[PDB]
């Protein structure tokens, strides 16, 4: 969007919720003060609805958040969530009952498949699995008491990208009452806009982009009228929440979304180039590099790029390389998350990769490495990425 | 325990969570960083025992509360959620699976209700209900399927207190493997030490006493040994958690909880005894007067009271009664939750309390007004109750 | 007042700021939205009463607690610092010009002592001091160019309590028109009513009861209506404010200030009266036991204690002793600051408060020790100190 | 410098303050404990060295803060403040004495030249001011008792940009020991490299870039070696600190400083070279733009530009005008400050402009306009800007 910029600025931003400041007001409650009955009673009515009434279901602060989201990704309501990990759990717990069938696809979020096979197992829901570029061909995988079919585009570690528009037209014809996820962490939900390819709630780890300094945690999910009601009032008796100022700077973060990002596409669409290039690289998994599995979709599907990818180096590292590697770099940091102002740079053994790609055996047996790239000068990067090369050579 | 304020001010304030100020250091984090490969396999092995890995499991902040929780309550761990209904649900789900059993007791807070009739019942789980006095009897109604046994002393509203000695023999003689779970928030966890009588699980609304300012909303579990490990990771499988602020405002309110309760126990009680010789009340609730249900249980079970209680006018009040009375108080407020420093009041009628008694009827026909007596001084209190009463006499 | 504690619980929680919940919303700001000019016009003929114009002269969360403060302390305003010396320092400044006299009693806090010291003289205004018991003698110090009268009762450290009703009936006899000020920390506000007194402004390290944890600091300076506007635009000349968050937590604070206040002076009078007995202390400096200089006063002026007092050994540690004594205590903290919910300790040998007792000796020669008495249970505290002197017997 | 970027995203977080966090830890303090009377004493000797002493000289989140704006800017130490306003107060007062003068640019800040006429003044410090664009001929003002020259540049409102070789090596011929200081606000201290041309003391008001979202304020100064120690003590003998967490906000918003400035710079010359065309705009004042005042100094020694300027309308508005063009913009809001990711606007008639202009008469009569460039899209803006131009044309 042309406007994209302007909306993230304003998002959100209604007087009722700002009371004179640029910024929402936060306000931290638990008890919410009803001056009359026709006042509680009005509030009952509207407990759902963004009428103050229990700070379980939110104040001010909760309500700009969600207004913001809904505008960004086009839903009717937004749900929030202690952390991604919580909404992708609750939202998929919201819609299936015992008997039903989850069709997720092997490259979704670890913590993602675990809810899964640890705790939809023992409630009598099953899951079954499906390669991201199944394309149409999921239809062939469509059971008669399958409930949810849960996408992640780019697919966590390895970046491969669905064809949501084949995938979803499948789905509509065997299945038209199925519930269509999608985790749109890595596109913050604003590079790919799920609600508008037929995907009936789009999931985030707001913690990743939409924080963006890596310093709070906080999951959403947006869903359309279809399905808002159900996710919301489940979500609500599993006490799903996020505290007030955590929503407040989720809010904050919407507003340089749109200048972190295209650093993050410019810097890590940079630094994939010259991977690609490079002796000791096998493989870039950069969804907005030309070769990467689903790029074609990325350009078709995609309005632009974050600053996550992997690559394949030539040879599964031991333990004594990878500490000689990953230890000495001098910008880039190991750790889990991503999505703030620093870059960071995590190692997955191949074995491992396969222990996380259910029913299905990785095509790769290089030591994979993921990037995140931050808002530093990339030629410092790419010259500390070279020395990390040097080390291992 | 004479050294129950000595306690509350020292638990969790470790230097290495403190770093040289009186209160923990508040880490907000969702990457935190591994120096060297060493240090990260060191974080993985110990992912769940305190040493930072992922903001999800916690950082040094979370640490600190989650010691002063397991010293204070006598725990092997302490789990944390977005609120209190959050540990509630999430607690009772870790531990069943289709086909189990839930039995209740039928004065649990409403959303404990409805998570089990509305979400369990959905995943193959069935909940049965019995009443808070069954004592030594509920050994008539543990199922060979019943996995969980689901206490709240006093109860929601109407503050029955149970004799846990007899439910906990009687349990431990039919089903010794069951889990025992407790609802422990009236008592703020330490005015009633349920792992000390055997119960499995202490659950909080710390939203209410532990934050005490009705400010913060966060639940915690905390776990015997034999639960522990369940508990912690199927909740984190759940994705719960609680931000890091909220967390070092509930260790905050932990050094002020003793001051807290003593005045809300001194006035509540003051409060309660004036209103049972009061010509408009025909029941008082309150678990330290003499004559409420289950009291001798609360004198010999628990070291004091908290300032919440409730009271049965001589009439259900009409719509019009309730505004006359409800609207025009001075000091009390119309708000959901409880344990904060104001006091607050609200009303319930016969007919809606009997809606949240499954498979049981009330025995009071006159409304129902639920009193959290705060800090203010009781005389005030007093007299703007007895305007109350002038105005519907 | 009978009705303090309802007062505390109560005092800037209007509808305006708090729009719905219990407390103050936070409105975090630099910039405040004029939607018209006919608005921008409004906002700045108010800016200096309570209509939002610019975050430096505060939101709606600074005017709450301005509020707060004013009907507590009964004052026409009250300004904001962002700690206590800044108050001190940025009140006095208000009130002088070069050519001006400051009389000051000797027992003032150390800082307050080295502003007027080492930046006053400089910018041509004097300094004298008196001894806290001078009473109604202190009209003969009045000079023609007396512009500032500075009391601080009880004296910091040694805990004389002044005769505020002499002091000002002779400075007035004198220089009607003197701008009399206090620090009124140690009352916290609440226990001295210093306005009532003829006091023309009332001094307060926020920093300390207000705040109550040992977190957050901030000063406070609530002045009566002569001197209002002027402390008001000259300590805005100098950009002196707080943070908005800092002024939500300070009015937090507020509202536990009467449980808190009566637990430090039942405990600190108890310590005290043993202390008083032992026979390694040769005296006690603690305005509410009886002995101690101006505790007359205090009684008569005051309506409680607060935890801070003093005690003088029964001879002068050498440093091994100071060594042994100090750095084996379990309970007591070594720290600055005090009035949170934990107890402290502190040590100076007598010519370290002669240093900053200007114009004056000490009528002293054992180890002096400060002791903070925090929530802990008291006898827990009694054993700590029994501990100590053992050490040092 | 080829590094800035990385240097954002890096200043200030060494371990001893992050402790596994990406970010610094935020510690609130007053109260800093020592474990024994020899850590006691060190930590007195190094309390203006990062030892942790007490929360007036700052905790590990202060350290953090300050070690990132010596190493950004270049200092020996940083010097924290509640506001810009308070920097500017308290830093030249920390340097003069009864009986100096300041010699002041005549576009300074209007605050800080209030500071000097209502503060400064009955202090017996004395006050000249020079035209911005003096150059070296501000050698002729020095007298024999100048003892600060403070620039500013650009200037405010009017952006007039010093040439400051020129002004400093004037100083040093006939006052080398003076001490200069810049409001280096407009730069965000990093644009112009200040100490490196000669200055002593950059100040900034940090709430305008630093914090970025118009939400914190703070005041920051960064001094040489030879002028740290003085204002150090200086300030502190004022009590002038920041809260712990506005300090975290502040390092916080380093990070994406680069990325926030990139976008200003590119949107606000855009905007500026369209009103230059633009037949109702007499003149545009913008230090990037070619014909503004100072621009071949602000091409020469900065390294780029930020998002605020002015310009100059074909004509005096009228009352109605001004209603009609300011209260209808869609985008562009009317408030104070500028910093932050929204677009802002402000008017002044001409002699409003020359009230703050000491000494001086403005060059223009038509109506002034003050612009804050934000994040959203360019093309938005100037279309809102084109419909104000249509409702006075
Ligand atoms: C990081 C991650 C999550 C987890 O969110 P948390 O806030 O860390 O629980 C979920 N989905 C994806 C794609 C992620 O990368
Ligand atoms: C208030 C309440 C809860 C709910 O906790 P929230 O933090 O409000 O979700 C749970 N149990 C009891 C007994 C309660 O009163
Ligand atoms: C604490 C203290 C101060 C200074 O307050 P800070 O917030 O630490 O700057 C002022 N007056 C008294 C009496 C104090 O004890
Ligand atoms: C904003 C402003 C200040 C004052 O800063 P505050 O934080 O608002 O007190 C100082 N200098 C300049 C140039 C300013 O624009």
């Amino acid at each position: 969007d042309k406007h994209l910029d302007t909306a993230l600025v304003n998002a959100g931003r209604r007087k009722k919720y700002t009371q004179g400041s640029v910024n929402s007001v936060i306000q931290r409650a638990s008890s919410l003060v009803f001056d009359t009955v026709e006042a509680k009673k009005h509030a009952t009515r509207n407990r759902a609805k963004g009428e103050l009434f229990y700070g379980r279901r939110g104040t001010l602060t909760h309500f700009s958040l969600q207004e913001a989201m809904c505008e960004l990704e086009g839903g009717a309501g937004c749900a929030l969530f202690p952390c991604g990990a919580a909404a992708v759990a609750n939202t998929i717990l919201a819609f299936v009952e015992q008997g039903d069938h989850v069709l997720m696809t092997n490259t979704a979020y670890e913590p993602s498949q675990d809810f899964c096979t640890k705790i939809l197992a023992k409630l009598g829901v099953t899951t079954g699995w499906f390669d991201p570029l199944i394309g149409a061909d999921i239809a062939n995988l469509i059971q008669p008491n399958t409930k949810v079919v849960f996408l992640e585009s780019p697919g966590s570690i390895t970046m491969e990208v669905h064809d949501v528009p084949a995938i979803v037209a499948a789905v509509r014809r065997v299945a038209p009452e199925a519930i269509i996820m999608i985790d749109n962490t890595w596109a913050a939900g604003v590079l790919f806009k799920a609600l508008d390819f037929g995907i009936d709630i789009s999931i985030q780890a707001a913690t990743k982009y939409l924080i963006g300094h890596s310093d709070g945690m906080i999951g959403t999910a947006v869903a359309n009228a279809r399905c808002w009601e159900q996710l919301c009032e489940n979500a609500y008796l599993m006490g799903q929440m996020i505290d007030a100022d955590t929503a407040y700077m989720t809010s904050r973060g919407l507003r340089t979304l749109g200048v972190r990002l295209r650093q993050h596409h410019e810097s890590s669409l940079r630094v994939a180039e010259w991977l690609a290039q490079h002796p000791q690289v096998a493989r870039v998994n950069h969804p907005a590099l030309p070769g990467s599995k689903g790029h074609e979709f990325w350009k078709r599907d995609f309005s632009g790029s974050s600053g996550l990818f992997s690559f394949v180096l030539n040879k599964r590292l031991t333990d004594a390389e990878l500490a000689a590697y990953l230890d000495n770099f001098s910008l880039f940091s190991m750790a889990y998350s991503w999505g703030g102002f620093e870059s960071l740079i995590l190692a997955n053994q191949p074995e491992h990769i396969a222990a996380i790609r259910p029913e299905a055996e990785v095509d790769f047996s290089g030591t994979l490495i993921r990037l995140h790239i931050g808002l530093e000068n990339v030629d410092d990067l790419l010259a500390d990425l070279a020395a990390g090369f040097a080390r291992i050579v």
